[PDB]
């Protein structure tokens, strides 16, 4: 439809910015669904979860990442219409999983630090796959159902550009935008009262433990900052979109598309930190990787 190009100045970084986490996103996680199946020792109902979550995020950084770096920075999607369909349906499908499964090993590791004795019997693969056959059904009779019917644009087509040639985007209408908030919100309180309870537990026992606030100082610094760590990484990566997605439906559409797709990218990156934050920071899986990236 000869939408306008509006193409950015030639401070093109955003492709060095953008692809990078394309790069980490696969590269990263392929190398880390590999160290749970070749090593026979990582085979814990507990890695389940995060290899499953590996696959889905690998997904994403196959699928919808470098289509979506190309459709941001030059605001064109030369790829034709067909694939509209499925792309958008991929991405609203994958992230969800991941949100869920970042909810379920939130809740694993809760079992673990408060039930410490009778863990291994209340938490096994069952309950793993379990865990992995709800998030992915959730994920995608949500996103196929809300999404591939098009009943997402039941009145709302002002934003000039869902009717035009090679424009994609996903404008939730006035009445789906609240399923969508909902699902966003209710695997984020039960984390983060899971997460303060774990804190908390940990305090605790950093105060049994000694007996000094310049000894206890370290001992909480150490338990808070590798909650917060995820804690960041989760919130303003997710919370960004989740407003401005919440704030166009019920406001009558004003947001320049110059801005949605950066927003969009906020949500997405998640991804390349995702690996890098649930299994590379422990040391385990740095000899596992260290291993593979070598020769043996």
């Amino acid at each position: 439809c000869i939408k306008s190009s509006y193409a950015p100045w030639p401070r093109a970084i955003l492709y060095g910015v953008l692809g990078l986490g394309a790069l980490l996103a696969v590269f990263g996680n392929l190398l880390v669904i590999i160290a749970i199946l070749h090593f026979k020792q990582l085979h814990t109902p507990t890695n389940f979860l995060v290899a499953s979550l590996a696959c889905a995020d690998f997904l994403v950084g196959v699928t919808v990442m470098p289509f979506s770096t190309v459709r941001s920075v030059e605001s064109c999607w030369y790829f034709g219409e067909s694939y509209c369909k499925f792309h958008t349906c991929f991405d609203t499908s994958f992230c969800f999983a991941s949100l869920f499964h970042l909810c379920c090993i939130s809740i694993d590791r809760y079992i673990a630090v408060t039930d410490p004795l009778t863990y291994p019997t209340k938490f096994t693969v069952s309950v793993s796959g379990l865990c992995i056959a709800l998030s992915w059904f959730f994920s995608v009779t949500y996103s196929f159902s809300i999404f591939y019917t098009g009943a997402n644009e039941e009145g709302i087509e002002e934003l000039v550009a869902l009717t035009c040639v090679g424009g994609c985007q996903a404008p939730l209408n006035q009445n789906w935008v609240l399923l969508c908030f909902l699902l966003f919100f209710l695997p984020t309180v039960v984390m983060v009262f899971l997460y303060g309870r774990i804190f908390l537990v940990a305090k605790y026992q950093a105060r049994k433990i000694e007996g000094y606030k310049e000894r206890v100082a370290k001992r909480e610094r150490k338990a808070a900052k590798t909650l917060g760590i995820a804690m960041a990484a989760f919130l303003v990566s997710w919370l960004p979109y989740i407003i401005d997605a919440v704030i166009d439906a019920y406001m009558n559409f004003i947001t320049p598309a110059y801005v949605y797709e950066i927003l969009v990218w906020c949500v997405y990156y998640n991804s390349a930190m995702n690996p890098l934050i649930y299994a590379f920071f422990y040391p385990w899986f740095r000899k596992a990787i260290k291993l593979i990236v070598s020769g043996k």
